[PDB]
């Protein structure tokens, strides 16, 4: 249904009140997603070594998660951004599963990642039905390459 | 005199035939640019560890290089596809100079590697005068983010 360029153009303007950047509002954009994440999907606390048994409130105060929350951000503003380059766009996303290769997740995780996110963007303000969709869109685009990409490189996929 | 969409189309369209991917090809096109770094810029190869006595064969027979070559190749369509989005830009910006922390290089090194990309790029075709003038804007820029990140960051600057 949609062409690339309109779930790139929907996905970007769904981000355009969570920007990256050195200002408290953008440190806050990133960290209130491990708040989120933390309070909501606590059972995957388990891969952020030390983090364990953190509460949103260990989240906030976290120098760690300050840093971290910025990396996640600028990673999904990166798909958002780059979504149209289809070749690109799987570049980045098989770069993504080698980086995570150390925390030996559930590879089904990388399809749920994108409810996380999603519900986190319902963490802050309104996203309409059509940036939902092409959040699932560019998520379902993503988990395709990512299994694929784990299959040709002998790990665990789904 | 140029805006930030013909930057980035031009610095896009100049990579068309240096495409990512997981193809002997694709992997020519990042290993190539490591053997052309090598030979014309040996006096840097004391940033790799191991590497540091290289020759290009060295380079095209090493797997390292294969994977490091997609990581750098990668890096820049990400560089030329975001470039629009200046603030996206500014944080990959920040994030690729933290991410070097660790090889403690001369800071005057930013804006340098746009020379050696751009002679690359002419290292295997035709970078016409409008493109490579693209690539040494979006260094400028790329640098400018560089060196105030660094000083930010109490880190040695240029
Ligand atoms: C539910 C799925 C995921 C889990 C459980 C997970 C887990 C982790 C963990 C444990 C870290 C290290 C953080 C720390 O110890 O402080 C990390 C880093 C990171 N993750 Fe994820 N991750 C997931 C999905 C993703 C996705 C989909 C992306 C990209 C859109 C991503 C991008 C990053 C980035 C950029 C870093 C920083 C280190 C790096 O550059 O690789 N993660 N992740
Ligand atoms: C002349 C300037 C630069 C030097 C000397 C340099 C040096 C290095 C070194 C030594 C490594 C580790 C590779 C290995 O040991 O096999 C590396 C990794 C990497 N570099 Fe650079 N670098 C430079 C500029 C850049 C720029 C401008 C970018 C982005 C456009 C970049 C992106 C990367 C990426 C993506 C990696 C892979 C690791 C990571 O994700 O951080 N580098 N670089």
């Amino acid at each position: 249904s949609m062409n690339r360029q309109e779930i790139s153009d929907l996905c970007v303007k769904s981000l355009e009140g969570r920007m990256v950047g050195t200002e408290a509002q953008n440190i806050e954009n990133g960290n209130a997603f491990y708040r989120y994440f933390f309070t909501n999907f606590p059972d995957l606390r388990v891969y952020f070594k030390g983090a364990e048994k953190y509460t949103a409130d260990d989240v906030k105060k976290s120098e760690r998660f300050d840093k971290q929350g910025q990396r996640i951000l600028l990673a999904c503003h990166l798909l958002a951004n780059v979504y149209t380059n289809e070749e690109v766009f799987k570049g980045y996303v098989r770069e993504t599963i080698n980086r995570h290769r150390i925390y030996k997740m559930d590879p089904a995780l990388w399809m749920a990642f994108f409810t996380v996110f999603t519900g986190y963007l319902e963490s802050v303000g309104s996203l309409n039905d059509q940036q939902k969709a092409a959040w699932m869109a560019l998520g379902k685009e993503f988990n395709a390459e990512s299994q694929t990409h784990l299959k040709n490189s002998n790990l665990p996929h789904v």
